[PDB]
């Protein structure tokens, strides 16, 4: 078995996020989820990843030859889920139009080490794309073309057996 330890899924389009720490996305309304991580991984890299899915034609009325350039990533507190700093963890860019199909979907694959206890994770879009603002008036905590399909690990020191 090749097992998969699922954190969230989100159906909602991720939001345009710069790095304004903690407190700045929450009042944004920027989902999360939220990492125990446990003692014995303590300062210990591992592997976390997303299905994520990016789908430009006609959303929001684009135009279905716009190129749109992406670039998901994590924003993870470096302390617990009440401190606001956040750390940028990214792995791909992807740009031109985007039709969204199922098995284009995309991988955020990023090494993460943290200590030990609660951390708070931010899926989100890090790039606003200049064709999305002069079309469409996409600014930053706007809906982005972007969709963390589902967040997970296949990371061995995550996944429970079976
Ligand atoms: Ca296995
Ligand atoms: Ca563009």
């Amino acid at each position: 078995d090749e097992e998969i330890r699922v954190f969230k899924e989100y159906s909602a389009r991720a939001k345009y996020a710069q790095n304004e720490g903690r407190t700045a996305l929450e009042a944004n309304n920027v989902p999360f989820f939220d990492i125990d991580v446990p003692p014995e991984l303590d300062g210990v890299p591992f592997s976390l990843k997303a299905r994520v899915r990016h789908k430009s034609k006609g959303v929001d009325g684009l135009g279905d030859y716009t190129s749109i350039s992406v670039k998901p990533a994590f924003y993870i507190t470096e302390g617990d889920e009440t401190t606001d700093t956040l750390i940028k963890y990214t792995s791909y860019g992807s740009t031109g139009s985007h039709s969204g199909y199922d098995f284009d979907d995309n991988t955020l694959d990023v090494m993460v080490t943290l200590s030990a206890g609660v951390h708070r994770v931010f899926p989100v879009e890090t790039e606003l794309d200049y064709d999305a603002v002069q079309e469409v008036q996409h600014d930053w905590y706007d809906e982005s073309f972007t969709t963390f399909i589902e967040v997970y690990s296949d990371d061995p020191l995550l996944t429970v057996k079976g």
